[PDB]
């Protein structure tokens, strides 16, 4: 029993975190094989090709623990700088670089000066930002998922927006969201609630014995989406209904039967009650996260 | 900016998790140097659990009855002893991944990270607090016994909890790493229940100071309170009494924000009376009590917004 916001074990990622320094800027890098990946803004309206051409290998100081790595090459890929080093990381895990979609969750290993400080779970919001917990010096911290023994790196931290939310790239340097890596007026767009995730969390509550919100009613996909659009909820697709199939079979509550429960919660509120210790509808657990936590999958 | 329920990086603890098997029972062990620590109920069957005589069950076991697996490697047990509700298995290999560590017993209200494990394999990490009724609100399934709670301030891991059981309300009970249970619990299948739980007042105040640091002040008021009047009100909402020690501990946060502890107490009194009226504090519609004053200082900026 119990249901917590759970992150993946961070050990395989901790063994990859390094400190990158260029002039006065210090941030975090990810050391995989003989390459250190970090935000390109470590070098400085920026013309990154012009700033980079003026740098030599010895201008980049890379520290792994109490050991200085020597940079033997450098290149830029989108908004990420790739620093070739002479030493392959002996702690390099089995890994892939994957780009995630809004609604997907991942673990973040927040780092300062190449040293991991904490791990938390979060979701890529529909507006492509993350509601993270980052201070200055956290740039280069990464987001990941673990599948069997393979680490899938999906996020690298670059900046904080004026509302306190965060923006970054995948490990190929492509931003999530209409953001740019420069000091200019940028803002998070209007956000929405991840509907399939709220439904998954309602199924996690039922499995754990919280059933007060269930009702005898069902709905159609179209009627549910007309209601959900009114409350700034993301549209629910047939793919989402299909993905919730296993949870629907385990609890005996059809997906549109759970949608009718959700419609009632949106129109009436919780009336002083809580679901899994929360007075708000939680949207940062995916259907797979619910299945994994209620089954004990290990890595 | 931002405020998340943050766990310590689990790598130093992952390298210590092993699987312990005795007969038909399998659970998790913590391998530090040449000793594997695990719940003593690994020697019990389901029937034994009503009134187990652990001394009588243990005397019938030999070293070779304990199977310890670290990854895909079998460790050899060369000795065994019981210390309170923990079994200590001496092995013939020191763990090369043993971090710098201490065993610490914590008090109610303290927080810690939990590395939940099944078959000696880590599955996830989350943040917890020792409730005032000495239970923890964890996420544990059968097979998670032996999973541990810890903190990693600096490079040293302080082990504070080892998981032993789930109570009928779905909450969890366990011991420190010397095998002493937190609370009035026993490792017996006897009728046991969590006592009435309360809210950790000093932690809610710490979290209100975190909200002020992150730029929010909507909940503040022009009032103050005496400590005694605050406690008379707090007890009516099932909040733990706030002591002079708690007021002292909140001193640094009070100095950073410019809000006296007793002025923050008046704000808490008003929130209890009025609710949030559709508003949130750090993204929550409930008052959060699983962040300590120390956690707030560790996570938040030193410069208030
Ligand atoms: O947003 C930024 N940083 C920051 C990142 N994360 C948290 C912060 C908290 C507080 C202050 C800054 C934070 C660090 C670099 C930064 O100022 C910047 C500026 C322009 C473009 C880019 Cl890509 C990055
Ligand atoms: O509570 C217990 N366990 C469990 C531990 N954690 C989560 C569980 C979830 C679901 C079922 C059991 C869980 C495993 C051993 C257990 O049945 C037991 C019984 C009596 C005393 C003791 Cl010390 C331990
Ligand atoms: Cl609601
Ligand atoms: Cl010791
Ligand atoms: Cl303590």
């Amino acid at each position: 029993s119990g249901f917590r916001k759970m992150a993946f074990p961070s050990g395989k990622v901790e063994g990859c975190m390094v400190q990158v320094t260029c002039g006065t800027t210090t941030l975090n890098g990810l050391w995989l094989d003989d390459v250190v990946y970090c935000p390109r803004h470590v070098i400085c309206n920026p013309n990154y090709e012009d700033l980079l051409i003026r740098k030599s290998n010895h201008n980049f100081l890379v520290q792994a623990g109490n050991v200085q790595l020597r940079v033997i090459g450098h290149s830029m890929q989108n908004c990420v700088l790739k620093l070739k080093v002479d030493t392959a990381n002996p702690k390099t895990p089995k890994y892939k670089f994957v780009r995630i979609q809004p609604g997907q969750t991942f673990s973040v290993l927040a780092c300062y000066n190449g040293s991991p400080s904490g791990v938390y779970q979060c979701a890529m919001r529909p507006n492509f930002t993350i509601k993270g917990s980052f201070l200055n010096g956290s740039c280069g911290s990464v987001g990941f998922n673990i599948d069997y023994d393979c680490v899938s790196f999906c996020y690298m931290h670059h900046m904080e927006l004026p509302t306190g939310v965060h923006a970054g790239t995948d490990l190929e340097g492509n931003f999530y969201g209409p953001f740019v890596d420069r000091q200019t007026a940028q803002a998070a767009g209007t956000d929405t609630t991840i509907t399939v995730n709220v439904l998954a969390w309602l199924y996690a509550a039922v499995i754990n014995g919280d059933r007060w919100f269930l009702n005898r009613f069902t709905t159609t996909l179209n009627d549910f989406n007309l209601v959900a659009m009114k409350y700034n909820y993301e549209p629910l697709t047939q793919d989402h209904v299909d993905i919730l199939g296993p949870l629907s079979a385990q609890t005996g509550i059809a997906v549109l039967d759970m949608c009718a429960s959700l419609k009632e919660l949106l129109q009436n509120g919780m009336n002083g009650r809580t679901i899994l210790g929360s007075a708000l509808l939680e949207d940062e657990f995916t259907p797979f996260d619910v299945v994994r936590q209620c089954s004990g999958v290990t890595f």
